[PDB]
This record gives structure tokens, sequence and C-alpha cells, in this order.
């Protein structure tokens, strides 16, 4: 019915949330932020941050039995709409052949003062 | 498609409903900390968070779901410095069951509240 | 999974599509108030809301869905002071059918538009 996805390959979801759920053949990821497995921000650089988020999401999807080519929808929450071209360049490297639906908005603030946070909805397989 | 609107909460006034149910999935509206009179309960962020989750529990129940069936939660907040206080209350509702979550600080919330939460949940 | 791109609307720039359709559901990209020339139709927030909802009406049709099939709307806005005016336009599109909704004020939207709306919808019949 429902699967709860948590991988020690990734920085822990501390406290009351998990890396992803799988319900009715759909994966719902948590928002990923640019932490490595030690739970440290990888870089001040917004392109380095976007790559770590997308590398994190590739692992979530693998563990949930999905892949990037199965993504229906991404939401990109960012700190600075002026970084959008830089973020979009890196995103386009992960979403080349497959181009899912997307929304990108500038928020006030992200966890740990990170610059980018991305959540996915993906199909199993 | 089933439209959910419970009289156990203040009416969703204007062009929305408490939730919809489609293909065995409940999509809640973003709840804000209105009491049953439709007044903001308090300026206190832990009270607001509790009011929001109490409201969402009633929505899930009237939609044929429950908090243990939640897939995904999105938490929109006014102040990321309140995150630990919000998380404490949140973990009283999602204690054994820990669904997927995103939490961002927005610029401003309806009625200048400090938290709004929406859920995606499985029908039991 | 089906990819939706309509020529009726300004092209998705780079690595996204107008919508995806997967397991009987349409996920739309967030629509901003661009006309078919990809220009911001107007400074007026009610004209912008109208263009957004006209753009989403066409995505839903191309996806094989409609406004009376919508499960969930997310309304991103630049100014909570505009909420009454946006809601007035939105209620014209959602009078017979009232979906679930979330509405939040973001710091900034693409091209400094005042409103952006994404939808999750059921395939029609
Ligand atoms: O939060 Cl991984
Ligand atoms: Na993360």
């Amino acid at each position: 019915s429902m699967k709860i996805i948590n991988t020690t390959r990734l920085p822990e979801a501390l406290g009351p949330y998990s890396h992803a759920t799988v319900v009715n053949g759909m994966v719902y990821t948590s928002g990923q932020i640019p932490l490595n497995v030690d739970g440290k921000i990888v870089s001040a650089d917004v392109q380095a941050q976007t790559k770590q988020v997308l590398e994190n999401l590739k692992v979530v999807l693998e563990e949930a039995g999905s892949d990037l080519n199965s993504v229906a929808k991404a939401t990109i929450f960012i700190k600075d709409m002026n970084d959008f071209q830089k973020i979009n360049e890196v995103y386009g490297q992960y979403f080349n052949e497959h181009k899912p639906a997307r929304s990108c908005v500038e928020v006030a603030r992200l966890p740990k003062d990170v610059k980018v946070e991305i959540e996915l909805v993906s199909k199993i397989k």
C-alpha cells in the first residue's frame, strides 16, 4: 500500500520525515538540499549546490524504484531568481531527453540558508 | 472525483474545497490556523501549527484517510527560526508514521499567519 | 507517461514540458501570464490571473483533461494585497468545480510576474 524510503546513502531526514514515500505507483520525494552524507553544505556555489541536490534526488529515486526519466513534476524552490540561469544550466544536464513538468519560485529562506531545494513526483520503474 | 467539505471545520468560502479525492488519493487544501469560528487562534507559532494539524486531521478523516496514510506534506512558514518549534508539534502528529516533507519560508501567508500545511494522503 | 507540449502556448524554454500525464493524472508546469508571443500580457494582476488560467485551460485540453477535473491548484503570488482581485478572476474559472487549493506569497516569480498557478488534474473520462 505505502512504502517509506530512507537511505543511509544520503544525509539523514532528521526527526519526523523520510526521504520519500511510494503510494499507488508514484514516488513523492522530500525536498532535497545540498548536503553530503555528513550533513554539511557542499559549497557556497549555486551550480555546485544544484548538482548535489540532483545527485541526492537520483539516489532517492533509485532507492524508491524510479529514475530521472520517470519524473512527472519537479518544484524548484530558490533563494535568488537572479541565480535561475545558473541553476537551469545544471538542471538541464540531468533532464536532457526527459523534460518533466516544473515550477520554479523564489522563497524568502530555505533550510540551513541553502540556495536551492528541489522536490520530485515520479512514476515507479 | 469526490469533493470534500466537512461541517466539522469553518466553511471553505470562495472557489475552493477542504479537499478532493481522485484515484484513491486525498489532496487537501493548505490549512491555516483558523479555529471553528474562522478566527486566527493565536500569534503563537506552536498553537498555530497544532491548529493547522488538528484541522488537517479532521479533513483526512472526513475524506476516508488518516494521518498514518499521508504520502507527502508541504509546510509553508513565515520564519525559518521557528522551524524547531514547528517540528516539535509536527512530530506529535507524525510520530511513528514519517511521510515525505518539504518546508520553505515564504514571504507572506494568507491572513498573515505563520504556517500553512497541505497534504497528499492515501484513502484507507 | 505522456509529455504535453502545445504550440498554442509560448514554448517551455529548455528542460521542461507544459505538462506530463502519468497513471491517469496531469501535472502542469506553473503557468505565468505570457501571451503566445511570450510577452507579459499586462501589469494589471487580474489580466495576469486571466492569462495564467487561459494558458492552463489550453494545457488541460491538450493533456485530455479540463477545469472541472482539477484536484489541486497551487497559487504563487507576489503580493497578498492582490489576493481578493486574483480570487475574483479564479472563481470565474472555478465556479461549478471547486478544487483543493494552497495560496502563498513568494519573494519573486519568473520575469517579476505577480501570479503563477500550477494544477494537478484527472484525465477526462
Ligand atoms: O534530507 Cl536528505
Ligand atoms: Na536533503
